[PDB]
């Protein structure tokens, strides 16, 4: 194939049991992006995958909070913060990457939101704005300074990823018919304004897969 350059990553968010039909956190739909995703990531030299990746007694789940329930909004040390159902739990088979993946080309798994007490939507910075996961440190010791992003959902996991990377220094451009949105409040419009406000590229997987 005519992949893209060494200085172009494709970052795969979460495409896991837990966000797709079937699971803890289903995203409606959410699979259906997956033969896409497999075959944008042929097209790429380097290749990440993330993983939310949640301890039992993580801060994130309205079941950790007396009296609230999942989609409700708590006041944490370092802002406002989603509660969800418990989904994503280290080792077990939510966490999972979904069984239609195929992406045996991938270079690293990056697990995230591993601290019990700090989120971390984004693969390069936790909830907290301040505590990095290495993600940066990994992409730009490898000469990486593009990043595309694809994966689930569209308006958390992928715009936060997307919106650090460009905080970072990255080109960074979302494969929007490789994502699949949840839409809380108006998050996913929202989402893709503050994405394109911040000069995060908007594009189509055939835009890449026809320079393939
Ligand atoms: O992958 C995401 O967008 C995500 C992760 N944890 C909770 C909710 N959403
Ligand atoms: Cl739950
Ligand atoms: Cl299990
Ligand atoms: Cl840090
Ligand atoms: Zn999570």
């Amino acid at each position: 194939m005519n992949k893209q350059p060494q200085n172009s990553a494709l970052v795969v968010v979460d495409v896991q049991n837990g966000f797709t039909p079937g699971g803890n956190l289903a995203v409606a739909d959410a699979d259906t992006i997956i033969p896409t995703i497999n075959q944008l990531a042929g097209c790429f030299e380097n290749v990440v995958l993330t993983q939310d990746w949640h301890p039992d007694n993580h801060i994130s789940f309205a079941a950790n909070h007396p009296g609230k329930q999942p989609f409700e909004t708590i006041e944490l040390d370092y802002g406002s913060q989603v509660l969800w159902p418990k989904h994503c739990i280290q080792g077990t088979h939510d966490a999972e990457f979904h069984p239609d993946l195929n992406i045996p080309t991938a270079q690293l798994i990056i697990r995230k939101g591993f601290h019990a007490h700090i989120d971390s939507y984004s693969a390069f910075m936790e909830a907290d704005h301040t505590t990095m996961t290495g993600l940066t440190g990994y992409l730009k010791e490898r000469g990486i300074d593009t990043v595309y992003v694809v994966g689930i959902a569209t308006d958390f996991c992928v715009a936060w990823t997307a919106l650090d990377a460009v905080k970072q220094g990255f080109k960074t451009l979302v494969i929007e018919d490789a994502c699949k949105g949840i839409d809380l409040n108006g998050s996913l419009e929202q989402a893709w304004q503050t994405m394109q406000q911040q000069g995060v590229v908007r594009i189509q997987s055939t835009d890449l897969l026809n320079e393939c």
